[PDB]
């Protein structure tokens, strides 16, 4: 949404200059872009920036990429967490059973390419890299080049900073 | 609990399944079993969330409990920041007192316990190494179990989860 | 400060001194413990924090300093992201080019010596090692002391603390 790089503050410059060039680039098409745009936005917990690039990623996700997008962002949040605190426990606990369900990083509905790429993006902002790394390898491995990837952390992390820059006004 | 199930969409299922696991479950004293849903929901910054494990733990926890509960993520909140903080900076700073108050870390009401458990939990959703192992390493000696540590952190990510689904929906629409 | 103090739960009471402790503070400057103490609150995206120490902030702050702090938070809000990410892909992309703009930091606004306080205490709330690491050497290399700079770490876990401890009261009744 063109209303949301308008409400940047002026000390806030690059974040803008960057928001408008991430969100017209060409390295990813539009499902992968606005995905990753949806996905690390919900991500940020501002809903102000959720319900602006949510807004414009509609006339480009599908209605199933939505859910998607924001699936991936609810269950990484609870992932980001376990892994990230079992990680440091020295291995201590990799016998237990996690039991946390998650029959949805198969995706239910929607490619994982993508399903994939946007948990990337999520991992990102969360800060937890036994996930951020294992989703960089299932994609290396499905494909997606080492330049989507990149743009997509180039994504979470200008997404952040609108985040921040419109909740410090 | 059971209202904020009917919260989530449809697609973020897992979540509630797992919502309704962690506190069907039965793995530990279910004082434990609300002060580390509280504490922990209380460390996701959801107000929301933050409600109803407030609701469901009104002496579910033993008053003093919550105090101990919301108090064991305030002072993490802290904490968790100093400490992975002076833990970046190449051990140049492990000798300079870090003149700050935590008191509380001597529990008031709750016994010396419970309180590094979702105290442990708080750590967890914060990302914090340095606090978390001290935290389990302490948490193994007062008896506590390891299943019931391991039970705390899926409970400690479970609400996250939950806040993030939740946080998603409530500002869409 | 006076009015959040007072507006922070009886349990939140180790904060309460910090925050006490850390507004009448030496070691810092008025310009540097206000941007550290303002940048570190929207750091905390907690609005009422933001709020309080603005109020208070614009008092001992230029306005071109209480922008820059609030230009550090915004843009570190983006490089704590994108410089930790490419750390836990261990360099193998510590070569494919950013390609995203900043000078907010080659040129502030205001002393970088105290641009770069801000930009660590933000990091340390964040939690980026690579960054903290970045803005902690940096700082030493144009005089500022360590103590100055530990100062910096606690007053940013402090406001943690306070954006945390606020937050409960604020959502639960």
């Amino acid at each position: 949404i063109e209303k949301l790089k308008a409400a940047l503050p002026e000390y806030a410059k690059d974040i803008k200059l960057n928001l408008s060039s991430i969100t017209r680039s060409s390295v990813l098409d539009q499902e992968q872009l606005w995905g990753t745009l949806l996905a690390s936005a919900a991500a940020t917990r501002n809903p102000q920036v959720l319900a602006d690039i949510g807004a414009e990623a509609t006339d480009h996700l599908s209605a199933a990429a939505r859910h998607a997008a924001l699936g991936a962002a609810a269950i990484m949040g609870m992932n980001n967490v376990f892994y990230r605190g079992r990680g440091f426990l020295e291995g201590r606990y990799d016998d237990l059973r996690p039991g946390l369900r998650m029959n949805i990083i198969a995706n239910p509905g929607i490619p994982k390419a993508n399903f994939e790429l946007w948990s990337f993006a999520v991992s990102a902002i969360n800060g937890c890299s036994q996930c951020l790394v294992a989703h960089e390898h299932t994609l290396r491995t499905v494909g997606v080049d080492r330049e989507a990837i990149f743009e997509a952390l180039k994504a979470a992390a200008i997404v952040s900073g609108v985040a921040q820059a419109l909740a410090t006004i």
